[PDB]
């Protein structure tokens, strides 16, 4: 039955679009952007355009914001369809902006924040109707008011649209619910959808909850690095639910007198439980509970004990969800951490490479960027930087476009408002500067990714690449095998080789493949903590692991606490230290996890403790060995992707040549010709110069990496690994290993 | 529960308190519950003031001011009481404090099937399998896990369940039938409550499972079962019954199976101390923590306190020789010294485990401590049949197989590595399995569109396992055992004069 479907968050968004799938949209008799006449809940209706994506699954219908509040419809619920493909053009088009939206830009909205949007984006004109354009700077919105063909219309030139006159206030009956919401979220799109699934059901449904009996989450406990969006996704999660959010940020209530910030608490609480869907939001929860033991004494622990008794002395048939935003809630007061206050303590983390981009998106909408400005560059340099620090760069990269256009903003009594507001066109070029300009507020921490190093870019090694993608990924697709046979998986790999020769990359590919988060915890992190004397904080790190996805929680450059100290000889101590004992009794907690498949990766095997490399733990050695001819060749072409290289060049002969050099020299050989090839092209570059200021006043000497390049890069090469160091690996593997062939009998 | 009172003014959270124990006492069969008494009466010396302290003495003043005569128990809520005030810890106020503890496998069970009975579980769930599963799950964990189940089938049903005005109730409710498909959602999703807490329970491995050394399984039944079964007898002849044994021999050989069976077959608690968490107290400088360890033995019921990997501390320093230091240490010398307070316990059969004993500190293996020796040898032609039969069961293998001539073939292989070359044969034959598997898809989505390519682990898996096989112990190793049995051994069969 097309008539209704369930509404779910859309991608593609263009103000106007809604999503459905071809399969299920020749049920919906619309084929390539014929007009959907949205039907919404109380006394409306959207003309809408029809277009699909992948996440459809014939399921489901995305819609953006800007149609939800139009239509007063809560991500979630479920609305109806009435299909109508037909074409009819209106002539009085009547626009008016919101007041909420424009109060205090004054100019000609009919053409400054209008022109790009009345045609070819197919706005839901119909009357009544409300729709944001976000034009110059912020998130202007209009509501048409009439509109004679009704309840769709034609959004083409045919059609007239008419100038709008002073700004209308928003309407407080409804108040239009803008606030924020899903839709500007970026970079947590899995947190957040976990929370969704988390919340939306006793927020939408509390008659269910009074019935059903099973106990929701009383309380959810987001953390991460501050200015992570804790507080945004909360406020989104309460508005985008139409749960009421009720913000106590710590404070603002441990500021006021004692025993009477006790009463705004409670009263607070109180002010959550008079109304069901409402939510409160605790942030900053580190100043309201911090460690009991830590406590001086009088507020900080009335408080803790006034949060208590309230925490979970609301019996959750009231529907009042308490969120809380904390950072690494080792801090909070472990009393909290107990079942039926806060059971569950989802992990928001700083944005990974690919989420930067995102936030970057949402955060540009307004700016009106220029064209040479990608978002892609600024995402990936931005390393280390949390959505605030995005947020940050937009807002400097804004600043500084003000600022190098202030000779001409200024012509006037200072800003007029007026259309110049578009002029500015944040260029590149600024937004380098305010990345160059810019701290990053989380770089030293862990940081949970998805890595985006495929397969292909790991040339060379094969059979591992097979004996490796078998462990990780039969016992996930096909887990039902493995419950037959009755064998465990084995959940520990420990990559044993030469030096540089691509552990980190198997691992990364290997997180890329399942579309897991990969936690390095890098060598000289381990000697932080071994001679810091804080073995504790590896606690830490594998908790990091347990609360996230899928994590291939990877020990890169293990034994580095061993090789720090000697190792099994040359010290008076054993094989076993701190750092390595506390992994390995941390490791055995999650040898029961059943998604994290901790890696090991070692330059120097043989000093490892064999405590480790036993059942449960890393038990499976794997042996990666310096790259041979093809493998080498595989290496060279890989490696050299994504930058210019001549035809000239042959990598055959080149690695032939490459006789006994891994995969970490060899890199090194190509960013050797590379740089090389750099170098000449800039010295042919300052060369042009001079040749353009002097009197004569062909633009391509070098445009790839030449041969002769390649040439001096490699005479200037250097490798890693003696005969001696590479005939140790093979001999230890021969511990574990045997040529028991002569039992061919079956 | 504390914070309600906790919260309150001071000296009007004294009198709230103390009308809570007049309230008790006004009707006699009354009983009142102390929830979160860290709270409330945390160490003394580390309060801070005014309330931490003024509830404190207050509550002593009304935890042994009753007489008892008025018939109200005061039962308290705390977790590993050392925290809570030593003053509490006294007689007359607090004279009996029963370990709960983390549910075992068997108990998540049971937790599951309790809490799982309103849900309407579906046929295809087991419930055993997820108990299982749930290793470290405290019940709290098994209950959340259970709701979260719940929410997923509902949210997998939201589809047909919001068809009216969100939810009508009616029958529909029925429906959910929260399958297995859910469950392995919901233990993947949560996170264990209490997984860094030495777990007592009762191991499920039998003797059966534990082949091969027979000896053994009968010099070891005897110290453990004869003095509990006929005690009469040993308090005649005078003997005290000994309450230590440790395992020497070559690693991975049992010791850790065999003290696991001993402990099943006397329905007896269990706590494995490995090796790493003796390093994880001699490494930290807190040897301390071991008190509390020997501690979590005397609590409990009968109770093989059992030092997994023995000897590691040692180990970890070289030894007796090539590090400037003796044979004791810290962690050793703190288990010895707590040892001789529990050979008076007369339930705990403290138990050791060594891979190495010649670098053992000789100063606990004699009379009261670990002084009984037991020699458990690398398995032998019969008893490598028996183990390989023993691991290999609970697992599908073929008719073709012979294991005699495997173990025959498995010349000098101990327990750890014969079960090593078992799980290659599995390994080798899953993938076997799942590679066919993924074959036939291919079949079926191609133009064709017999089931079982390798319904067991097949023979010719068997062969190249043991082709993959690897041996971890070697001649000298092995002699070094029985040369070191020597020292406590003699051949002195000259005196056959009765
Ligand atoms: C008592 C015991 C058990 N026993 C049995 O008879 C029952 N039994 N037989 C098999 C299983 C089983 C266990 C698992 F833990 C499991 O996990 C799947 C999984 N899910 N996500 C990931 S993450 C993966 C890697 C990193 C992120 C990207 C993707 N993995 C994963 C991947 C790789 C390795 N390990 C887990 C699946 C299973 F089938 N239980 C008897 C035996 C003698 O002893
Ligand atoms: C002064 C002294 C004594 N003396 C005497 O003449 C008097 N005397 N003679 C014998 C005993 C005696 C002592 C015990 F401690 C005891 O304990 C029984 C027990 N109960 N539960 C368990 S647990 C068991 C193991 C783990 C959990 C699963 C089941 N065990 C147990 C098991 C194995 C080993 N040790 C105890 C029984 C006794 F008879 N007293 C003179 C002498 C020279 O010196
Ligand atoms: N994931 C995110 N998506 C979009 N904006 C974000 C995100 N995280 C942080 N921000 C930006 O950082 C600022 C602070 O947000 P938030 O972290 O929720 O509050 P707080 O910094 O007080 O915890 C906001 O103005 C918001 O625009
Ligand atoms: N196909 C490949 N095989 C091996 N190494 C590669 C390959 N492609 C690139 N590399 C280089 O190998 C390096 C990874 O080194 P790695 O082996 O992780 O060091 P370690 O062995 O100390 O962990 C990277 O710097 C990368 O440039
Ligand atoms: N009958 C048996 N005899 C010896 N070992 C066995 C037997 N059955 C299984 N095993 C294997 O022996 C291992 C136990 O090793 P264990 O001897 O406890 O090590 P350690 O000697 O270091 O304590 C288990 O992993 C198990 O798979």
């Amino acid at each position: 039955r097309p008539n209704r479907l369930i509404v779910d968050e859309a991608i593609n968004e263009d103000n106007s679009v809604v999503s459905l799938s071809q399969p299920k949209m020749d049920e919906l008799q619309l084929f390539r952007g014929d007009t959907v006449l949205l039907k919404g809940k109380k006394r409306r209706e959207a003309v809408c355009i029809v277009l699909s994506d992948d996440t459809c699954s014939d399921e489901k219908i995305r819609m953006n914001r800007v149609v939800r509040n139009n239509l007063r419809v809560r991500l979630g619920d479920v609305i109806s369809i009435q299909p109508c493909p037909d074409v009819k053009y209106g002539k009085r088009i009547h626009v008016l902006p919101i007041d909420d939206t424009v109060e205090g830009i004054t100019g000609n909205l009919f053409e400054v924040y209008l022109k790009p949007y009345f045609l070819e984006a197919y706005r839901p004109i119909r009357k009544g109707d409300i729709f944001l354009v976000h034009g110059g700077m912020r998130a202007v919105e209009f509501k048409v008011v009439e509109t004679d063909p009704s309840p769709y219309c034609i959004v083409a030139p045919d059609t007239v649209i008419h100038c709008e006159g002073e700004p209308i206030k928003r309407e407080d009956e409804e108040e239009s619910l803008n606030e924020v919401g899903y839709d500007d979220i970026g970079g947590c799109r899995k947190q957040l959808a976990q929370i969704k699934e988390m919340v939306e059901l006793p927020l939408r449904h509390p008659a269910l909850f009074k019935a059903i009996g099973v106990k929701p989450p009383r309380g959810i406990l987001l953390y991460g690095p501050p200015g992570t969006g804790k507080t945004l996704i909360a406020r989104a999660v309460a508005n985008e639910t139409g749960a009421f959010f009720f913000l106590i940020n710590g404070p603002e209530i441990m500021s006021k007198l004692a025993g009477e910030s006790e009463s705004n608490l409670r009263k607070a609480f109180e002010e959550a439980e008079k109304n069901a869907p409402a939510i409160i939001f605790i942030d900053e929860l580190d100043a309201i509970a911090p460690k009991r033991e830590k406590t001086h004494g009088e507020v900080e622990r009335r408080i803790v004990s006034q949060l208590l008794t309230l925490m979970d002395g609301l019996k959750q048939r009231a529907h009042v969800i308490v969120m809380a935003a904390t950072n690494r809630p080792n801090s909070i007061d472990p009393a909290l951490r107990r079942f039926g206050r806060f059971d569950r303590e989802v992990d928001i983390g700083i944005p990974d490479a690919t989420g930067r981009l995102e936030i970057l998106q949402i955060h540009t909408k307004n700016m009106k960027l220029a064209d040479d400005v990608d978002l892609e560059q600024v995402a990936n340099e931005t390393h280390g930087h949390v959505g605030a620090d995005l947020a940050a760069l937009c807002s400097e990269a804004a600043l500084q476009a003000i600022r190098k256009k202030m000779d001409l903003i200024d012509l006037e009594d200072e800003t007029i408002d007026a259309e110049v507001m578009n002029s500015l066109a944040v260029t590149m070029d600024d937004f380098r500067w305010a990345l160059s300009q810019s701290n990053p507020s989380a770089l030293r921490e862990t940081v949970v990714e998805v890595p985006q190093v495929t397969w292909e870019d790991i040339g060379g090694l094969e059979d591992v690449k097979r004996e490796l993608q078998e462990l990780v990924q039969y016992p996930v697709e096909h887990p039902d095998k493995f419950l037959k046979f009755g064998m465990t998986p084995s959940k520990g790999v420990l990559f044993y080789g030469p030096p540089g020769c691509g552990k980190t990359l198997l691992a990364k590919a290997i997180a890329n493949e399942c579309q897991a988060n990969f936690i390095s915890i890098k060598g000289p992190e381990l000697l932080t903590m071994w001679f810091g004397e804080s073995e504790a904080n590896v606690r830490e790190i594998f908790d990091k692991a347990r609360q996230a996805a899928p994590c291939v929680l990877f020990f890169d450059e293990l034994d580095s606490i061993a090789k720090a100290r000697g190792g099994n000889i040359g010290d008076g101590g054993g094989a076993a230290d701190r750092v390595i004992n506390q992994i390995l009794t941390e490791m055995d907690g999650m040898s029961t996890k059943k998604n994290v498949f901790i890696i090991g990766a070692t330059n120097r095997p043989d000093i490892i403790d064999p405590a480790i490399l036993r059942p449960g733990r890393l038990d499976q050695l794997i042996y990666i060995p310096l790259p041979d001819e093809k493998s080498r060749v595989a290496i060279l072409k890989a490696n050299l992707r994504k930058s210019p290289v001549a035809k000239d060049v042959d990598l055959e002969f080149l690695a032939k040549m490459t006789n006994g050099f891994s995969g970490a020299d060899l890199t090194e050989i190509c960013q050797r010709a590379c740089k090389l090839a750099i170098r000449e092209s800039i010295e042919s570059e300052i060369r042009r110069e001079r040749e353009r200021q002097t009197n004569p006043s062909e633009d391509d000497p070098v445009p790839e990496i030449r041969r002769d390049h390649f040439e001096e890069a490699m005479r200037f090469a250097r490798r890693s690994v003696s005969d001696n160091d590479i005939r140790k690996y093979e001999m230890f593997a021969q511990t574990l290993q045997q040529s028991r062939g002569f039992g061919s009998f079956r």
